DNA sequence: CTAACGGAATCCTTCCCCC
DNA sequence: GGGGGAAGGATTC
């Protein structure tokens, strides 16, 4: 296989200046604002210009505004993004069939069957940096391996503006070489865990027994692991679908008060359908954050599909379920939709 | 009514019913 | 022994 994956350089922060050119230049950071006080939320993402100091994803607004009071923090328009998107995946159509569009972000293309080598698969890359740059003015990075995973890794190699191939002879060094945290799939806790078992490298996989790999990363993982250093991963672009459809809102205070409860999770219900746009779905999942933002959940699936006034009863009744189960108080209540017909 | 923090989505694992 | 579902967990964007 020759694959190509693309991946939306700063996507948020990048839109936001399309729009906006005076931002240009400027450190930009787009928050999520959860609205209980002020400035109370996270970071979805911010420019180079603002990460350089510190400001990257995930952090607190107010932790943001202490490294940078005088950056440019604007709303998450998600909609605005997502329609952005949407186009140019629409682009990325034109250059191969196969293509597995990974998030709002990201998108793989099996253009085996559309170049020769890795030096044509390179000038199909600058062809599509270009044409995303004249249709949308949105820069991206670009890179192409012999399965999706060296290809995700090959762009995070090259990440702002670039593109860069990993070819036979570095896929092999990077099995001996590439830190195995780096790994897409492989977070901090199956780090650790790879760590405490002396696995580094993909390469430290086969020489380790897979039971006792298995016994603690799991069966997947362990011969996820295991396919990637043989160089035997080769999974084929697939087209994704949509699984489920939710929104879970942040409360403006702690509660286990149904009465309360119910105006937010009534919010969510009204929202969600909306974000259903056709689709019908049969299983209805009610989803609490505790005050530990923990995640509890009780579910219901029907053998027909659920109306919107079926979705409002039904889910004060799998909200009560949680009142029951779990005494904690919940923070943000919500709901998610899944199995459509 | 401004309080040390968002929101969305996937796949895998564990437990349990069931054949 | 294994298919299949409910709920938690880990990962990532
Ligand atoms: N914890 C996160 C991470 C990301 N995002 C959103 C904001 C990003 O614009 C988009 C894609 O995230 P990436 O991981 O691709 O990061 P960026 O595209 O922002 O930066 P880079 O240019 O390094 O890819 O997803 C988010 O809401 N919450
Ligand atoms: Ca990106
Ligand atoms: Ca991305
Ligand atoms: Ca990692």
């Amino acid at each position: 296989m020759i694959v190509l994956f693309v991946d939306f350089d700063y996507f948020y922060a990048q839109v936001e200046e399309v729009l906006n050119p005076s931002l240009k230049g400027k450190p930009v950071v787009v928050c999520v604002f959860s609205g209980r006080f002020e400035d109370s939320g996270a970071v979805a993402t911010a420019n180079y210009e603002a990460r350089k100091f510190g400001v990257k994803a995930g952090i607190p607004i107010v932790e943001a505004k202490k490294i940078l009071p005088n950056a440019v923090y604007l709303p998450m328009r998600k909609e605005v993004y997502q329609q952005v998107s949407s186009r140019i995946m629409n682009l990325l159509r034109e250059y191969s069939e196969k293509i597995e569009i990974a998030s709002i972000d990201e998108a793989y293309l099996d253009i085996s069957d559309k170049v020769r080598d890795y030096r044509e698969a390179y000038n199909l890359g600058l062809e599509i940096k270009n044409k995303i740059l004249e249709k949308e003015k949105i820069t991206v990075t670009v890179g192409i391996s012999k399965n999706k995973v060296f290809a995700k890794i090959a762009a995070d190699m090259a990440k702002p503006n670039g593109i860069k191939v990993i070819d036979d002879e570095e896929v092999k060094r990077l099995i001996r070489e590439l830190d195995i945290a780096d790994v897409p799939g492989i977070g901090n806790i199956t780090a650790e865990k790879l760590k405490k078992l002396g696995i580094n490298k993909l390469v430290d996989t086969l020489s380790i027994e897979f039971d006792k790999l298995k016994g603690m990363i799991g069966e997947a993982k362990a011969k996820y692991l295991i396919s990637l250093a043989r160089d035997e991963y080769n999974e084929p672009i697939r087209t994704r679908v949509r699984k489920s459809i939710g929104r879970i809102v942040t409360m403006k205070r702690n509660s286990r008060n149904l009465e309360e409860i119910k105006p937010y999770l009534f919010r969510a219900i009204e929202e969600s359908y909306y974000k259903l746009d056709k689709r019908i779905p049969k299983a209805i999942h009610v989803v609490a954050v505790t005050e530990d933002l923990d995640i509890v959940s009780r579910g219901r699936t029907f053998p027909h599909g659920i109306s919107k006034e079926t979705a409002y009863s039904e889910s004060v009744k799998l909200l009560q379920k949680i009142l029951e189960e779990d005494e904690r108080k919940i923070r943000r209540i919500g709901v998610r939709f899944s199995k459509f017909i």
